[PDB]
Order: structure tokens, then C-alpha cells, then sequence
């Protein structure tokens, strides 16, 4: 009778208020905090009134109608929000669709550095306002962030300040925890953005396929019936969250966490720990649960999927069912494979049956289908071994430098900051994944690589520069990494004009901390390649080494600007000759 009442009743006031604040911060990214807080408190008051009397006026209206009418009491300021003003002239569901279309992925808001003493004071004074500010600041920076997971991370944010504010040194207690939390926010955002990107670009079938593969790996003891059930429910949850239906999303996610935990005997023996936790922690634990042990009764796939003489009939009868079954069975027994590799294998299997069932003698044609998977498996295995061998030899910094050179040579039209960011990001993937057991390296590496490539594709949608990038981004999720791997330096690329100022360092760099110094030098590295794209890796390594030594010498000098002023121009001049 009243949707807002039902969601308020199911979620409770605190979670309701949290999710409405996040939704508003994601939809309305540029507006300040107190404006959002008022609209949350006003909407929650309305929810309470409706919960008391569901047959009252305006309580029967849709969440989009109510919340949209609420957003449009401040979104009409065209100066602060351009298009959102236009969206507010539309009725539903056109208005909601208009809001979704104009969500900014790279809003480019000031990066927030913690003020430990100022923050600890504000936490103790008004904890609700402080934690509200966190949800708000993260939400508008990450407009497709998984709503209920942001509440979970907000409780971790609370747990940090709670533990450290009462201590004698607040600053050095917090920094490691908030730096750690920031990493988790980045990974989590990337994970959810791929799901929304998959809905947006490829549709439901792609999302379900992806989930079937991942959950089959996670829950090998579970039968095909159980994974299909969980995938169907999980796809509806993520479909709701990606389409801005956060109260609906959160409620259905809680229902799924409940079901998994009530039926964990027929899902996984790894869920016992997860299922003794409060709502947000329980859902999070399940989402991140490690893969179960392989069952002893895994079947022979070759007999069922290559040798059976009437496979073409079974395929025609129900294609997605038969393919889903193959993906389920193949995924279960290959926990050491990446999800994109499993989907590529499934796609190859489908392609073989599509070709072979249109031929004279089908069984002879698809007899060797499993041998087509061998080259698909060896490709990523070789890449991870090559990258991990290099990482373990040269370490994170020089590994990042190798990737910045590799990637600038492939796509020199891409912006220096973006090229540096992808090189640095994938550099850290190496450090995290190459230390793991050999069997966990390939999933870790290629699953994280998929998140990095999707981030790049989402940035490229906003700011297109390269026709090659568009090609790799708009083709299938399975073929994405192969397409990016296959990218090579344009035969008719015009080297970026030399600009001495680009490679000129000043004493300002001595201010910056280590990571920021690295980014300045790694930016110069990208620029070196854009001007000299045929320059060898060792040439570029030597020139960067000379720039590093120069920066170290002049930052350690009694008169820093005199050193930079004298030595800088010499190195800029000689560097051109070294990269011919
Ligand atoms: C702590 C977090 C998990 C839930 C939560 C819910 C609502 C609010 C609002 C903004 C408020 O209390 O003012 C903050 C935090
Ligand atoms: C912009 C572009 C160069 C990004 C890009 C392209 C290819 C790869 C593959 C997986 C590799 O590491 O060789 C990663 C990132």
C-alpha cells in the first residue's frame, strides 16, 4: 500500500537514513552536505508518518516520484547542476532515467586528506553528522558504489575513530587504518562499477554468466539448482542497486544473505563464521567468502560435453540451460582460472556447437572442442608468469615504470595522468597477487586487471581519445583483455611535439612526499614515450635513472633552485639524444 513505509519497516530508521543519504549523494554529487541531510530527515519524517497510516495522502506514491520530487527542490539551481534542472521537468520514469544518464564517474572533487585532531573532535561532538559526512563524501566520489557495502565501510570508519581517538597519539593510530580503508573503498567501487558497466553495455545475460562462473568457483559443493537460484536473486539485487533503487536493493540483499545462511549445508562449509554476524557484516563476509574445498564426486566433462552423440539436440532444446550447465561444471573444477577466462572458454564452447550442429557430421566436429581451450588457458598463464618474474626482479616502482612504457606505447593518445594511474594501479596488483600461492596468482591478477580495464573504459566514455580503446571496451567482456593485449603502437602515430617545460624539474618537487615524487617522474616517463615512441625500454630506464639522480642531488643541495636551474637544462638536452 505504501512502498516508503514497507522499506522503513524492513530496514529500520538508521539503515533507511544511511541508504537515502547515499542515494541522494550519488544522484546529486555537487550539492553540499547540510542540503542533503535536510532532504534525508524530511523524507524519513514522511516515512514514519506513512508507517503510522499507509492509506494517508501521497504515501501510495512510488519511491522515485517522492525522492525525485525531493531532489528537485534543490536540483533546479542550474548554475550548480546543469542537466539535473532539465531532468526535473520530466515525469517518471523518464526523470529517474535522466538522473541515471548524467551521473558523473570522474566528478573531480578535491581529494580529502584526514585531519585527525579536528575529525576526532567532530566524531565525539556529533557522531551521526560525522559518519553521515563519510557516506556523503564517498558516495558522490563513487556514484555506483554498492549502497549497503558503503554502510558496512562506514561502520569500519566508526570502528577506527572509536578505537584511536581515546589513545594518546591519534595521528599514527588512524593513518594506517584510513589508508587501508581507502584501498578497500577503491577495490569495492571498481568491483561494483564492472557489474553496473556489464548491465549498461552487455545486459543481464552477461551479469548472470559472470555470477554463475564466480559462484560455481566459490560454492563447488552446491548443485546447479542452488547456484541458479542465488545468481537469479543476486542479479536482481545488483540490477536494483545499479539503477538507483537502493532501498529495494538493500532489502533484497538482506533476504539473500538470510537464505544463503539458512541453507549453508547445501552451499558451502565456509559460511559458518559469516552467518553468526549482524546484517551488514554477514552480507559482506558472504560476498568475500573463500572458495570451498573441491567435492570428491566432480564428474568427467569430456564424456558429457564432447563425446555424447546427441549434444546438438540437448543444445537446441534449451541453449542457455545447456551452456549454463557447462559453465557451472567447468567453473566448479577450475578455481585456479579467472572469471573472464571461464567466460571466454564457455563462449568458445558455444561457438563450436553453433558451427558443428550446422555441419553434416556434428560429433566428429565437436569431438576436439576441449582442445580449443588449451591455448586460451596458456595465454594468461604466460602473462602472469612474465609480469611476476619481472616484478620479483625489479620491484614495484620499476614494474610500474615498465607498464607505463608498455601502455603509453600502445595508447599514446591517452592522458599522462590516466596512463600513470593505470601503470601504478596494475603495478600494485603485481605486488598483491605475485606474493600469493601460484594457484591464486592468475585469478587475483586477471580478476583485478578486469576491474582496472573497466575503470579505463568508463573514464574513456567520459573523455574519448583513441578509436582502439573504444573497440576493446565495446566488444565482449570475455574478449576485452585479449583485445587490450593485442593493442600495438600505431604505424602512423605522429610523435607529440617536444616541450622542454614538460621535462624541466624545479625545487617544488622536493616538497612532495615519496609517492608524489614518483608520480612526477612517472609522468615525465610517459611524456618521454609520447615524444619518442620507438625508444627502447632500457633507453627510457637509463634516462629516468638520470632524472631520478638529478632530483635526489638538487633536493639534497644547500641551494636547491640554483642546482635545478644549472643542471636541469643539461639533462633535458642530453635526454633527447639518448632516446633517438
Ligand atoms: C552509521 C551508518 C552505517 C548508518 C547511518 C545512517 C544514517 C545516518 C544519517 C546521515 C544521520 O544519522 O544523520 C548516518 C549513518
Ligand atoms: C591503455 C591500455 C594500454 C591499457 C592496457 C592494455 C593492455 C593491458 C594488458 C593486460 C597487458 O598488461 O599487457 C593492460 C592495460
Amino acid at each position: 500500500k505504501s512502498e516508503i513505509a514497507h522499506r522503513f519497516n524492513d530496514l529500520g530508521e538508521k539503515h533507511f537514513k544511511g541508504l537515502v543519504l547515499v542515494a541522494f549523494s550519488q544522484y546529486l554529487q555537487q550539492c553540499p552536505f547540510e542540503d542533503h541531510v535536510k532532504l534525508v530527515n524530511e523524507v524519513t519524517e514522511f516515512a514514519k508518518k506513512c508507517a503510522a497510516d499507509e492509506s494517508a495522502e501521497n504515501c501510495d506514491k512510488s519511491l522515485h516520484t517522492l525522492f525525485g520530487d525531493k531532489l528537485c527542490t534543490v536540483a533546479t539551481l542550474r548554475a550548480t547542476y546543469g542537466e539535473l534542472a532539465d531532468c526535473c521537468e520530466k515525469q517518471e520514469p523518464e526523470r529517474n532515467e535522466c538522473f541515471l544518464t548524467h551521473k558523473d564517474d570522474h566528478p573531480n572533487l578535491p581529494k580529502l586528506k584526514p585531519e585527525p585532531d579536528a575529525q576526532c573532535a567532530a566524531f565525539q561532538e556529533d557522531p551521526d553528522k560525522f559518519l553521515g559526512k563519510y557516506l556523503y563524501e564517498v558516495a558522490r566520489r563513487h556514484p555506483y558504489f554498492y549502497g549497503p557495502e558503503l554502510l558496512f565501510h562506514a561502520e569500519e570508519y566508526k570502528a577506527d575513530f572509536t578505537e584511536c581517538c581515546p589513545a594518546d597519539d591519534k595521528l599514527a593510530c588512524l593513518i594506517p587504518k584510513l589508508d587501508a580503508l581507502k584501498e578497500r573503498i577503491l577495490l569495492s567501487s571498481a568491483k561494483e562499477r564492472l557489474k553496473c558497466s556489464s548491465f549498461q553495455n552487455f545486459g543481464e545475460r552477461a551479469v548472470k554468466a559472470w555470477s554463475v562462473a564466480r559462484l560455481s568457483q566459490k560454492f563447488p559443493k552446491a548443485d546447479f539448482a542452488e547456484v541458479s537460484k542465488i545468481v537469479t536473486d543476486l542479479t536482481k539485487v545488483h540490477k536494483e542497486c545499479c539503477h538507483g533503487d537502493l532501498l529495494e536493493c538493500a532489502d533484497d540483499r538482506a533476504d539473500l544473505a538470510k537464505y544463503i545462511c539458512e541453507h549453508q549445508d547445501s552451499i558451502s562449509g565456509k559460511l559458518k563464521a559469516c552467518c553468526d554476524k549482524p546484517l551488514l557484516q554477514k552480507s559482506h563476509c558472504i560476498a568475500e567468502v573463500k572458495e570451498d574445498d573441491l567435492p570428491s564426486d566432480l564428474p568427467a566433462l569430456a564424456a558429457d560435453f564432447a563425446e555424447d552423440k546427441e549434444i546438438c539436440k540437448h543444445y537446441k532444446d534449451a541453449k542457455d540451460v545447456f551452456l549454463g550447465t557447462f559453465l557451472y561444471e567447468y567453473s566448479r573444477r577450475h578455481p585456479d582460472y579467472s572469471v573472464s577466462l571461464l567466460l571466454r572458454i564457455a563462449k568458445t564452447y558455444e561457438a563450436t556447437l553453433e558451427k558443428c550442429c550446422a555441419e553434416a557430421d556434428p560429433p566428429a566436429c565437436y569431438r576436439t572442442v576441449f582442445d580449443q581451450f588449451t591455448p586460451l588457458v596458456e595465454e594468461p598463464k604466460s602473462l602472469v608468469k612474465k609480469n611476476c618474474d619481472l616484478f620479483e626482479e625489479v620491484g614495484e616502482y620499476d614494474f610500474q615504470n615498465a607498464l607505463i612504457v608498455r601502455y603509453t606505447k600502445k595508447a599514446p593518445q591517452v592522458s599522462t595522468p590516466t596512463l600513470v594511474e593505470i601503470g601504478r594501479t596494475l603495478g600494485k596488483v603485481g605486488s598483491r597477487c605475485c606474493k600469493l600461492p601460484e594457484s591464486e596468482r592468475l585469478p587475483c591478477s586477471e580478476n583485478h586487471l578486469a576491474l582496472a580495464l573497466n575503470r579505463l573504459c568508463v573514464l574513456h566514455e567520459k573523455t574519448p581519445v583513441s578509436e582502439k580503446i573504444t573497440k576493446c571496451c565495446t566488444d565482449s567482456l570475455a574478449e576485452r583483455r585479449p583485445c587490450f593485449s593485442a593493442l600495438e603502437l600505431d604505424e602512423g602515430y605522429v610523435p607529440k611535439e617536444f616541450k622542454a617545460e614538460t621535462f624541466t624539474f624545479h625545487a617544488d618537487i622536493c616538497t612532495l612526499p615519496e609517492d608524489e615524487k614518483q608520480i612526477k617522474k612517472q609522468s615525465a616517463l610517459a611524456e618521454l614515450v609520447k615524444h619518442k615512441p620507438k625508444a627502447t625500454k632500457e633507453q627510457l630506464k637509463t634516462v629516468l635513472g638520470n632524472f631520478s639522480a638529478f632530483v635526489a642531488k638538487c633536493c639534497g643541495a644547500e641551494d636547491k633552485e640554483a642546482c635545478f636551474a644549472e643542471e636541469g637544462p643539461k639533462l633535458v638536452a642530453s635526454s633527447q639524444l639518448a632516446l633517438a
